[PDB]
DNA sequence: TGGGGGCTT
DNA sequence: AAAGCCTCCC
């Protein structure tokens, strides 16, 4: 409906290409169509539209997300994502139910990861008493991707890290016998490894996890121990 | 296991 | 912009 967004629907289906969009959907377990548009081209027909239509108003920032993510190709979502960095200034602690909206439609590791360190992880910053609000609501609702954006919000904090509450997040999501979960747990202590070594390999030696976990946790420092 | 064209700095 | 890195994938 928005003029911004059928602009970009008919500029980026232009410009599709079949020979890219196998393989592209092949990465994603085929899960989505693609168009067969990589990055470089893809922010260059964002930016074309943009150069048309001139960036939206912010009020309307919302709709124009909420109506990409409804197409069914993938590069829409990923343009949609495009778009709410460059409106990143805008996004506050209001905007956590439209991002848990996002988080479970469309689902995947590709949209979700964009989310989730990044966009979240800067707003329980500079908000930390919406924590508790959050992260047991989204452990316990049985929704895996939101239970990875409770694992992964922390995953760029670097010295941030809250060690106390990512081994109480990641104890609670020990047995799950799903896939990106187990994933999610073993990459953010590999990502935390790179700043506390010790604390990761000490946790993985002495606490439960899935054998895929500990595995994808130690890779990089297990050469050190 | 552990390293990879597409992506990033 | 030369070169390191990889969520994921296999």
């Amino acid at each position: 409906m928005h003029p911004f967004v059928k602009a970009l629907q008919e500029h980026f289906t232009a410009h599709q290409n079949p020979e890219k969009a196998e393989p592209m959907a092949r990465y994603m377990k085929n899960h989505f169509l693609f168009l067969g548009i990589q990055t470089p081209e893809r922010r260059q027909l964002l930016k074309d539209i943009i150069q048309i239509h001139t960036l939206p108003d912010q009020k309307d920032f919302q709709i124009i997300i909420r109506e990409l993510w409804d197409l069914p190709e993938r590069e829409f979502q990923a343009a949609a994502l495009d778009i709410m960095q460059k409106y990143k200034k805008h996004i506050n602690e209001t905007h956590i139910p439209f991002l848990e909206e996002l988080i479970v439609t469309k689902s995947w590791w590709d949209s979700v990861d964009s989310i989730v360190p990044t966009f979240l992880g800067d707003i329980f910053l500079k908000h930390p008493e919406l924590i508790s609000a959050y992260i047991p609501k989204w452990i316990a609702s049985d929704n895996i991707w939101l239970q990875r954006a409770a694992i992964l919000f922390q995953l760029k904090y670097k010295q941030k890290m809250d060690e106390e509450l990512l081994f109480w997040i990641i104890g609670q999501l020990h047995s799950s016998k799903e896939f990106f979960i187990q994933k999610a747990i073993g990459w953010v202590l590999r990502e935390y490894a790179k700043t506390n070594p010790d604390v990761v390999w000490e946790y993985v030696q002495n606490n439960e996890l899935a054998p895929l976990s500990k595995r994808e946790a130690i890779k990089h420092i297990k050469q050190n121990y």
